[PDB]
DNA sequence: TGAAAAGGTAAAGGAGGTCTTAAGCTCGGCTCAATTTCTCTCTTTATCCTGTTAGATGGTT
């Protein structure tokens, strides 16, 4: 297969000139602006490169890092970290984040290259982020858009469900048997219940629900646009 | 057009987890006698070396 790497990098330029020149290098390269979003996607696609810069928003690249390096799935990927490189005290930090390699911007491309052939040359299963959501498990929040919403825990459970089938109709007596495990037979009424609360959350209008949306006589399906249409629904 | 038939919403109540105190304990620190190691001297043995002037001169079992 081709060899997956991903470029996490909040600096767009810089994000764009890096996915150009792998992709002419011919790897598959995913992108990611933020280190939450970086985050699950590293979890949800276990990337064969990650490339992590040092500035992210809401979360610092060191904990991102670390955080990559405390999960089982992701403690063995390579990390080749982007830093502006001007402080030993960034310097001393990173010496404990677990970093396999530095390079400073403004960095040659031939030395990227380089960097990630090495580390390539080394090493040699859940969705929780799609369009407008992050999934965020150890707290049990969704990222919607650029919001936090806590939910509960069975709301989330419920949410995640719905997210690993995004675009198909869920029916009661799956989400029954994944989110509580009980008898297809059992009430599905309860689950109607906690569905609202997801739309409480999640809908600008709970009676015109736009993304939580209900099959008649077939279950709930949750829509998420692409992230191309972001825009048109943030003012929303 | 009337009528199933499903799908919502707003409660009441419970279930469950998470917080608050009076009772009691036991745990470490602090002091402070009370001592076992340590390291020098200071000896004191433990071990080896050399010499001995009457005369003597072939085995037991």
């Amino acid at each position: 297969m081709k060899p997956r790497i991903l470029v996490i990098d909040d600096d767009s330029a810089i994000l764009e000139l890096v996915a150009v020149n792998l992709e002419m290098s011919g790897y598959d390269v995913r992108k990611a602006e933020d280190g939450i979003k970086g985050q699950a996607l590293a979890v949800q696609l276990v990337p064969d490169l990650i490339m992590l810069d040092l500035m992210l928003p809401r979360v610092d690249g060191f904990t991102v890092c670390q955080r990559l390096r405390r999960d089982e799935r992701t403690a063995e990927i390579p990390v080749l970290m982007l830093t502006a490189l001007g402080q030993t005290q960034d310097k001393v930090e990173g010496f404990n984040a677990g970093a396999d390699d530095y390079l400073t911007k403004p960095f040659e491309v031939e030395e990227m290259l380089a960097r990630v052939r090495a580390l390539l040359q080394r090493t040699d299963s859940e969705i929780l982020s799609y369009g407008p959501l992050t999934l965020i498990p150890e707290r049990f929040e969704a990222i919607w858009f650029n919001r936090t919403v806590k939910l509960t825990h069975l709301e989330f459970e419920l949410l995640h469900c719905l997210l690993q089938r995004h675009g198909q109709t869920v029916a009661p007596s799956e989400i029954l048997k994944e989110v509580w495990g009980y008898d297809p037979d059992d009430d599905i009424e309860t689950i109607r219940v906690h569905i609202r609360h997801l739309r409480t959350k999640l809908e600008p209008d709970p009676r015109h629900p736009r993304y939580i949306k209900t099959v008649y006589g077939a279950g709930y399906c949750l829509e998420l646009p692409a992230e191309t249409e972001l825009h048109q629904h943030a003012d929303q």
